[PDB]
């Protein structure tokens, strides 16, 4: 039994902490705005995959300093707050703890590493899941749920790194989730950008969920074009992605239920968009490699304009 | 004294017909939805350039067949209706009349020519003007007003074509407007696309007038990038545009008052956008020349998506 801490208990943190808790793990949740309702009424899950689940009472905390030392810390905050998140991770971390970022974007682990003791293992958890927060304390899970883990940095040698990635994957596997050990976390993060770059921004820019974006031929063509820019940028930075990856990803999105990306909810609620990790970072990597992404560049500009307007 | 007919009496047709009428010309206005208010109360102009002007009574018509034969026909409809407009132009045209399209876009004259008798002179009038309709019968003119004329097709040889272009320019010059005879109408239309392609679409896509688009650094950079695509496409199709044209156009737009492009009003009022002439036509010309315009292509796709959404 690992002791798990969830740092940022939103849609992602709530889902994975609840799943792990349901599987017999000792899970401790750090909450912010919704601490009162969850501490009181608990956490509940509507899921088309796993059915209804409820955790009550919850081991809930409003301050990381109150949390006991945890062996695995699942970071479910958005990447926008990661700098301010580091002191909270450090406080809840047992010695040699594993820090696992359940976060989208590129360069996420690298930008956090200077704020974590080198004695902590820092891993990335790429989650392929359609989930959002409903009413407070209620998690709305529409599809998928798998987590692909990769190792960024920490005191482990290569052999130990693979063992630790497998330990994390086993945690999620024991809970009834799909989990995969990745050999190359950066490659995996580039792969995931092919979906998140078009769908997250375009859902805000065109105020639309996934199904209308796929059903209209102009947005569908635009999504495919953006995917090829991300695929081309990844290759230019030394990360070749599979043949016909765009067609595959587009097909999976057709099969997907009508879904509002996380960025859609952020703009709806006036929360800052994860532009830095999802757009700014791969655009910077692309320019360093001499590869231009005109549609992605323009999307990022449009989203920045939208965030500045009254 | 030329007899002038205005076919489509909106912001552009109202302005130029009124200006010409104020200068002593015999002007006859074809109106549609606003015929009742203008036939009754007349046409009035608030202008920061020319001050207030009013034409009352107006020679107003709801049917082109009622109009007398006109020597010059000023077409102020949007380009979306040009196919349906041709029988109206033919009816109001005196023998050998001059048809002058006060319309944005590319290939406008070419697409109309098959529907006009070869005995009519078909010219393009590129209007550089900030104008929109206010209340019915009221024209809101914020800045500029100049018209650059070019000859597309008709029974005139080169010498005669230049003479006729100069005759048109003189009409507007006599009315107190800036007017220029252009040697190459297609070149002039490509030039004008450099402004209309970014500003018309982006004002709809980002729901913004010109001043916020210029004041935000991300949209300003995006506008400049789009301009270079249009400039590059024009060159690829054999129409070299001047050095530093983008910087000049951007500077003029800074000097410009806060302006909502015509396309902004169209989307606000549920009217179809002039996508075919402003985006589809130059994109097709570019692809024929082997030159891709990724930002313009994506903007057109986004605007088409927006027009299809409920
Ligand atoms: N298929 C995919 O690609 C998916 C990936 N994601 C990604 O996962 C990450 C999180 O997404 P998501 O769960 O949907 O976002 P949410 O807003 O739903 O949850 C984020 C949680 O982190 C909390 N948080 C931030 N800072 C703190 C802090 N100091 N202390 C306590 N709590 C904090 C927030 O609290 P508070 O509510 O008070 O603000 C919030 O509850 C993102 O990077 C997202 O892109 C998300 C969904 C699907
Ligand atoms: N600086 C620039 O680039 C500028 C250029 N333009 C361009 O000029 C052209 C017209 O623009 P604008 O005046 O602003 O648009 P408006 O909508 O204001 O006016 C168009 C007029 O044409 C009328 N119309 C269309 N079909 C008919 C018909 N069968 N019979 C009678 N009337 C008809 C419309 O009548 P109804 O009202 O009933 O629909 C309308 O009054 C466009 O191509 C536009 O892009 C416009 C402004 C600035």
């Amino acid at each position: 039994q690992q002791r798990i801490g969830v740092i940022g208990t939103g849609a992602i943190g709530g889902f994975y902490g609840l799943m792990l808790a349901h599987a017999g793990h000792d899970v401790h949740f750090l909450l912010r705005s919704e601490f009162e309702a969850v501490n009181r009424a608990g956490l509940s899950l509507n899921s088309a995959v796993h059915g209804f689940r409820r955790l009550a009472p919850v081991q809930a905390y409003h301050s990381a300093q109150d949390m006991p030392p945890c062996d695995w810390l699942l970071v479910g905050a958005k990447t926008t707050g990661n700098h301010e998140l580091a002191p909270l991770i450090r406080a809840a971390a047992a010695p040699g703890a594993k820090v696992l970022l359940l976060q989208n974007g590129l360069g996420v682990e690298e930008r956090l590493r200077p704020l974590l003791p080198e004695s902590l293992h820092l891993l990335g958890g790429l989650c392929f899941i359609c989930v959002h927060r409903g009413e407070p304390g209620v998690i709305e899970h529409q599809a998928y749920g798998g987590v692909n883990l990769g190792y960024h940095s920490g005191p482990a040698d290569e052999r130990r790194r693979r063992e630790i990635v497998e330990e994390g994957a086993a945690l999620f596997r024991e809970s009834g989730l799909e989990s995969t050990a990745m050999p190359d976390l950066e490659q995996a993060r580039w792969q995931k950008l092919v979906w998140n770059i078009p769908y997250n921004g375009l859902s805000v820019l065109l105020k639309s969920s996934t199904a209308p974006l796929m059903a209209n031929a102009d947005s569908r063509s635009l999504i495919e074009a953006i995917m090829e820019e991300v695929i081309g940028a990844a290759g230019a930075c030394g990360f070749i992605l599979p043949e016909g990856y765009a067609d595959q990803l587009l097909a999976a999105t057709e099969r997907m239920p009508d879904y509002r990306p996380s960025m859609y909810h952020d703009f709806a609620h006036g929360r800052p968009l994860e532009l830095a990790a999802i757009y700014a970072a791969p655009l910077a990597r692309a320019a360093a490699a001499g590869y231009r992404m005109p549609r992605v560049e323009a999307l990022h500009q449009a989203l920045r304009f939208l965030e500045a307007q009254p």
